[PDB]
């Protein structure tokens, strides 16, 4: 379930996991489902703090990602410490009124205490049903 | 399967179904676990709106629930016509985070343009792990 995405930072994502998608085919959301991910990734700061940034645009243009919540240190065990790697589990309710696509990115920033902790950007998402 | 809930407004509530919990047999929530909810109600009103107030208690003192998308339109086909049965789903992420208790209080208030669509508080929860 391991999906191809870009990272957009320094390479401090190590893998994406999301259950029934693998590499770069069509990572397939359905409307009023939850979506499962999971990610692993090796902090490059000690940092108290992680706050996630998520921006999806749809055909080109911006739509507003509810039921996110900023603050990864949740369902983390921060403080973070440089060089250990964590691991983050989250399931996201797809709206049931979600625009249909074929043609979805998906850019997320984490941001701590100095700075850029981890980026990536996914291209093959379609919101179906 | 279905779980027992002190319906507080005027039974629009038909039934809450959580996988694993029966009743009123204590419904254990992981911490950092994914806890999934299912609840079918009545629309006792005609509204384009419906929007969610939590609040939680912990051992008699109440704690912010994050994570919580408060447009619960986005889950349903809105507007609600009066009169119809509607159907909710929604996976919420336990915080790593989230204090150990046997004694949780939940109240879930859903308020739509003229008035109360739904309340309900739930007594049987138990945050472990």
């Amino acid at each position: 379930s391991e999906v191809d995405v870009k990272d957009c930072a320094n390479h401090e994502i190590k893998k994406v996991l999301v259950p029934g998608c693998h590499g770069s085919e069509p990572c397939i959301i359905h409307r009023g489902k939850p979506f499962q991910l999971e990610a692993v990734f090796e902090a490059n700061q000690n940092t108290k703090t992680a706050k996630i940034e998520i921006k999806a645009s749809i055909d080109g243009l911006e739509v507003d990602v509810p039921g996110i919540d900023p603050n990864a240190c949740h369902y983390m065990k921060c403080p973070l410490v440089k060089g250990q790697q964590y691991d983050i589990k989250y399931t996201w309710n797809v709206p049931k009124i979600a625009p249909k696509s074929e043609n979805v990115v998906v850019t997320v920033k984490v941001m701590g205490d100095d700075g850029v902790l981890a980026c990536a950007i996914a291209t093959h998402a379609k919101i179906r049903d």
